[PDB]
């Protein structure tokens, strides 16, 4: 979107997920990420002890023929005040068929549970439409990941969905 | 069906359409609902701007002599987190001859376009076989509709088909 179309009160802008991690975009696809009995909605708190295992993830889709990639990052590493490891890639699942979820995709970076030690961390899930199956691949390491660059490299365009939770040391 | 015959990975169970709205059932009849150039398949996203007009609806059938009823509900009203208006009846078409579609039936509750304002809403189409033509009639209001009770009142048994899309505010 153009900056003339941005809603500056959107929770992704207030939280600076759009800004620090993502360019402005219009949500268009369902992304349902569940830990326990809570679906991630922007700004919900989940403690480290609640996110030790991968969440359930269900997605929508625009066309049955589509495949989606799910990115999970913590931008606030090692801390939000000095985030020199931004972004830390916690999980990467490609080739998710439209309308299914991560158990139907290819987990190309395994789920590492977030365990913040300093400050309140945003933990962000981002969904992208792929140009086709078997077109998106993993970085060589988890730290200093750049979702914007990743999307550029893999022709992913703007995200179709994103949502985040907050987490801090217990 | 018995709970010993349920496929717990069925998309209608994962999405809780079976659970929140419907009892478990085996699909037996074709239900093709089209908005624009997309047929509704479970979990597809359609934005409010894409569903302003009634969809095209074509049905199958078990016997030419049969008549079917189409129910369209949003269970996630006013929001999925606090769905105290569940279900909102968006459309009701009775007396659809087997193998035809809604233009051949009796629209007894007019199509109200879904326009969610909070959360992601499931918008569900449910098809039932009638005991006969001219046996199924409309409620007095749209809110707090109960498809299970409706089916009991009108001898509709279990659904023969159901499908849903996801929609959220634009």
């Amino acid at each position: 979107i153009s900056h003339m179309s941005i809603n500056i009160r959107d929770p992704l802008i207030v939280s600076r997920v759009v800004g620090d991690v993502l360019d402005p975009f219009n949500r268009s696809i369902t992304l349902k990420v569940t830990y326990g009995q809570r679906e991630v909605t922007n700004g919900l708190d989940l403690r480290p002890s609640q996110v030790q295992n991968k969440p359930r993830v269900e997605i929508g889709g625009e066309d049955l023929r589509n495949f989606y990639t799910l990115v999970m990052v913590d931008p606030d590493v090692p801390s939000p005040s000095n985030p020199h490891l931004r972004e830390y890639l916690h999980w990467l699942v490609t080739d998710i068929p439209a309308t299914t979820g991560t158990t139907f995709g290819n987990e190309i970076v395994s789920y590492e549970n977030p365990s913040p030690t300093a400050g309140i961390h945003r933990v962000v899930f981002i969904l992208f439409r792929q140009l086709g199956r078997q077109t998106v691949y993993a970085p060589g390491w988890r730290q200093n990941f750049n979702t914007r660059e990743f999307a550029e490299i893999y022709n992913l365009g703007l995200p179709v969905a994103a949502v985040f939770y907050n987490s801090q040391r217990e």
